[PDB]
């Protein structure tokens, strides 16, 4: 029993970091075969991060104006090209420790593990979700960027996330692993400001699930309601709209529990019209957006604590 923010195990990707430094920016890459990713932006001085051309900038660098550095050893750059806002900098050695993986984009409410590094160095992991505004609320400081995010299904790390800036609001922005940048963000010190976000309904429903399944009912009701008379109370409280696709998703949920997904909505409608009133769901005295349904099922008992 339980139910905690639990990250990947993180030895997959940590055996990829390493260092990337250009002129005097230093941050970190990502070594799979004999290819580094890393941001772009480690080819700006202070001066240029304000209005950068990177296309004008990288030109003027050539393949040892990078230096690479995995662990002590050092790792010499033979090719480089840039790709949307990474850099691919290909190396002379072909990293034994690669695992399978493949490169995703993750879509809004999904979540993945963040390895937060320093200087090539894991420091620290922790779970994230990828939030409606495309932001992610890490905790990263300066010398993070090139820090990924993942997840990792069996053996193959599905990489999604690369670190790239920190808004005014204190909230983070980066990429996917081809270089497309998650929101309408751009890798400038511009004024550049988070878009309003909304909680993440179809992952509160997984928790209440979740909360049922470790054998807690308090917050259920004897009421139902229809999709649109539910939608009309997200609206009031900032909640995502819950679609027919999102009903569909959490059949698995519901079948496991006993409780219909829109039984289950009248509980969470409930839940956001009279409060908590003090009381606790799986430990917490608010809802919790930042599980999706499959972290629930991955995390949780098949069995429920009828
Ligand atoms: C987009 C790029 C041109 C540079 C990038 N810029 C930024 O992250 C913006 C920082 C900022 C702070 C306050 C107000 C407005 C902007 C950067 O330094 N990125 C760091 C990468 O190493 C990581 C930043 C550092 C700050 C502290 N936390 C973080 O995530």
């Amino acid at each position: 029993s339980g139910f905690r923010k639990m990250a990947f195990p993180s030895g997959k990707v940590e055996g990829c970091m390493v260092q990337v430094t250009c002129g005097t920016t230093t941050l970190n890459g990502l070594w799979l075969d004999d290819t580094v990713y890393c941001p772009r932006h480690v080819i700006c001085t202070a001066e240029d991060m304000l209005n950068p051309n990177y296309e004008d900038l990288l030109i003027r660098k050539s393949n040892h104006s990078f230096l690479v550095q995995a662990g002590n050893v050092q790792l010499r750059v033979i090719g480089h090209s840039m790709q949307n806002c990474l850099l691919r900098l290909k190396v002379d050695t072909s990293n034994p420790k690669t695992p399978k993986y493949k490169f995703v984009r993750i879509q809004p409410g999904q979540t993945f593990s963040v390895l937060a590094c320093y200087n090539g160095s894991p420091s620290g992991v922790y779970q994230c979700a990828m939030r409606p505004n495309h932001t992610i609320k890490g905790s990263f400081l300066n010398g993070s960027c090139g820090s990924v995010g993942f997840n990792i299904d069996y053996d193959c790390v599905s990489f999604c996330y690369m670190h790239h800036m920190e808004l005014p609001t204190g909230v983070h922005a980066g990429t996917d692993l081809e270089g497309k940048f998650y929101g309408p963000f751009v890798d400038r010190q511009t004024a550049q400001a988070a878009g309003t976000d909304t909680t993440i309904t179809l992952n509160v429903l997984a928790w209440l699930y979740a909360a049922v399944i470790n054998g807690d009912r308090w917050f259920l009701n004897r009421f139902t309601t229809t999709l649109n008379d539910f939608n009309l109370v997200a609206m009031k409280y900032n909640y995502e709209p819950l679609t027919q696709d999102h009903v569909d998703i959490l059949g698995p949920l519901s079948a496991q529990t006993g409780i219909a997904v829109l039984d289950m909505c009248a509980a969470l409608k409930e839940l956001l019209q009279n409060g908590m009133n003090g009381r606790t769901i799986l430990g917490s005295t608010i809802l919790e957006d930042e599980f999706t349904p499959f972290d629930v099922v991955r995390q949780c008992s098949g069995v429920t604590f009828q």
